């Protein structure tokens, strides 16, 4: 198993990493902070120094085009992707699709959202019991981040299970072929959809994003129009549920936090910020490809290589932030490397924050005597190279608030 080098040995990517990440990437940063790990389906480099991932994000030499790991002649006629995802290339149809999505998801569009939102997490709440026990992560935080979802893309309802099946299986640590094939069956499942939908179309996303590609498919394929849809539904069911899990542990792990939220609950916005910086729920970036050779704190990782950039390591950088270690949800928040940097930056960060401090906000508000069922220590994490997210969380709701 890996271990960090240096002073001090933590478990890297098992062990004890799952549980408690934060020492480990804190022993990085120190002393290995651009570090190959050998991890067995093959090595991938992790950066986790804050001035590393920033500029990291920026630097074209870090491209998304998996090309990059093959040599010069093998790549003519290979595709640029596993599936035509911007998230999964660069400019230019980075910038084509990304512009044409984007005017789906502007600031009056997401805002409006809230009502909604409002109405899915007090609907939640008021249908949980009073003592008896609850997975607050099955129960609460996965629930509202994928109706909402569901909601803005016009999904069914009822094949709910079918695609969170599928999703989570792409976002943790299942073999390659197992990824494959949940891939598949997504890609058969959102096709079959938009099919259906050229048929009889609504007033959600995909309809109009069908209409857009219909209309003029320069702009928009079929193929990309589908791995859009994919990209939006993964993200809707594999993000936020964990800055709803991760911020409400925090809470309830730091009852000073928790009693300023109490006495201001305008602080939530603020709170979320600390949040994301805190305990980042997307732990490391998807992966990037040296097209080049390039150094970052005295390294060299050669060209052709596989590289994440910590985000949740950075966060906590004292280079950065003072104190990092401390739980501050007061701070007035800038910078920060939660929902990345540059280009590919977050789509959903509007929609995430207003998921967020909803769901967080309300929750502590309708229920002030909310704990957990268990110990700390009896947290089981996911395991995953994505993701910071509990595999349930066990609370006792106690009364409605008056
Ligand atoms: C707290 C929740 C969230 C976190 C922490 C998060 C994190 C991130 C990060 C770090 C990136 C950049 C990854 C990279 O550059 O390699 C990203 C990109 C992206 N995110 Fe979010 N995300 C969240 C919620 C959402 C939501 C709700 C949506 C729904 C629309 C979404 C959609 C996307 C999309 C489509 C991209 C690709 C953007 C592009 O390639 O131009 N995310 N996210
Ligand atoms: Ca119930
Ligand atoms: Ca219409
Ligand atoms: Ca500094």
């Amino acid at each position: 198993a890996l271990t960090t080098t240096g002073t001090e040995q933590h478990d890297l990517f098992s062990g004890t990493f799952w549980q408690n990440p934060h020492p480990a990437y804190a022993a990085l940063r120190a002393e290995d902070p651009v570090r190959k790990l050998a991890l067995p389906d093959g090595p991938v480099w992790l950066l986790t120094r804050y001035a590393d991932v920033r500029e990291a994000f920026v630097d074209p030499r870090l491209s998304k085009d998996w090309r990059h790991r093959l040599p010069e002649d093998q790549r003519a006629d290979m595709p640029a992707t596993p599936t035509p995802m911007m998230i999964l290339m660069d400019p230019p149809d980075h910038t084509r699709l990304r512009k044409l999505v984007g005017r789906s998801f502007t600031v009056r569009r997401m805002n409006e959202l809230e009502p909604r939102i409002t109405e899915i997490a007090d609907g939640l709440l008021a249908g949980l019991p009073t003592d008896g026990p609850v997975d607050l992560m099955r129960e609460y935080a996965f629930q509202i981040p994928v109706q909402v979802i569901c909601e803005l893309l016009g999904l069914p309802a009822e094949d709910r299970d079918d695609f969170s099946a599928w999703s989570s299986v792409l976002v943790d640590d299942s073999p390659a072929d197992d990824k494959n094939a949940a891939m598949g069956k997504l890609h058969g499942y959102l096709s079959d959809l938009l099919e259906r939908k050229r048929t009889e179309p609504d007033d959600a996303l995909l309809s109009s994003l069908l209409a857009v590609s219909d209309m003029d498919g320069d702009r928009l394929s079929q193929e990309e129009l589908v791995a859009m849809a994919m990209l939006l539904l993964i993200a809707g069911h594999e993000t936020t549920v964990n800055l709803i899990g991760n911020g409400v542990l925090a809470l309830l792990t730091h009852p000073d936090q928790r009693k300023l939220l109490a006495e201001d609950p305008s602080l939530i916005s603020s709170a979320v910020e600390e949040f994301l910086r805190f305990d980042s729920p997307v732990s490391q970036a998807p992966i990037r490809f040296t097209a080049e050779d390039v150094t970052y704190s005295g390294v060299t990782i050669p060209a052709g290589e596989m590289v994440m950039l910590g985000l949740a390591a950075a966060n906590r950088d004292a280079d950065w932030m003072p104190e990092p270690d401390r739980l501050d949800i007061t701070r007035d928040a800038s910078g920060g490397v939660f929902f990345g940097h540059g280009i590919h930056f977050c789509l959903g960060a509007q929609l995430a924050r207003l998921e967020g401090r909803v769901a967080i906000g309300r929750l502590f508000a309708d229920r002030p005597e909310l704990a957990l069922a268990v110990g700390l220590d009896e947290l089981v994490y996911r395991r995953s190279t994505l993701v910071r997210g509990l595999s349930r969380m066990p609370v006792t709701m106690g009364p409605r608030s008056a």
